[PDB]
């Protein structure tokens, strides 16, 4: 379960970028903003990929419980198949691209400032997380 | 090539706006540029000019406001090469915009005009463009 603090924090303008692979046998994977570094944080925003029930769903996770989830169209991941996701925060929520495509949009739930670490884990061959 | 290359951002653009820009800087190239125009008029006011100089090894960053320049920035070094191909991303942010060229930043230019004007990007000058994608 890679995880990594984010130093200034994040802030409309910031653009995290996911580089990884999806192993042959994949079933799914997440993409956790956490706001803590303490097990069972509130989650500003979980992206997972389900390749199974081929879905992908947004949440939050805010003071121990899950939220109202949002599902994007489709499955923009192949099994066995590299990919590369950009997560841009804008003034009012997270921008998810996935390979040169704007892939869903979710609004800030809760305040960007809160956000401290991203955590990226489940069935995924991580090659780099660069913020810039 | 695909140069000049023009895209219209009809509601401007704002905090969390990324620019990528990827191509092939020919064997023969001077100079390129990306301008972040205020409309379609010829000299139109620009809340950023990036301007590589291949041909000086500078690079160049800058606005015009009022059909006026204002005073230029220079990055650290050349982050470009003739025969290169490169991917170049302009973030736009709270208080300027962040280019990152080659997986790394490069430069970071305050806003001098307000990011509300922008209406346009236009892309020129000796590359050849592979893509241009606003996300
Ligand atoms: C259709 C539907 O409502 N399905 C939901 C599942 O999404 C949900 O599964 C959990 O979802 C969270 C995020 O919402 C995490 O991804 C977690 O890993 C999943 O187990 C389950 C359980 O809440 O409820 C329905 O099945």
């Amino acid at each position: 379960p890679h995880k990594s603090s984010l130093p200034e924090g994040i802030r409309p303008g910031t653009v995290l970028r996911i580089r990884g692979l999806v192993p042959p046998n994949a079933s799914r994977f997440h993409v956790n903003l956490l706001c803590g570094e303490e097990q069972g944080s509130d989650a500003a925003l979980h992206f997972n990929p389900r390749l199974d029930t081929s879905e992908v769903v947004f949440n939050s996770k805010e003071q121990g419980s899950w939220g109202r989830e949002e599902r994007g169209p489709g499955v923009p991941f192949q099994r066995g198949q590299p990919f590369e996701v950009l997560i841009i925060a804008s003034d009012d929520g997270f921008k998810a691209v996935v390979g040169d495509a704007q892939y869903h949009h979710f609004r800030h739930r809760l305040p960007l400032a809160r956000v401290r670490l991203v955590e990226v884990g489940g069935d995924v061959q991580l090659d780099s997380v660069r913020i810039f």
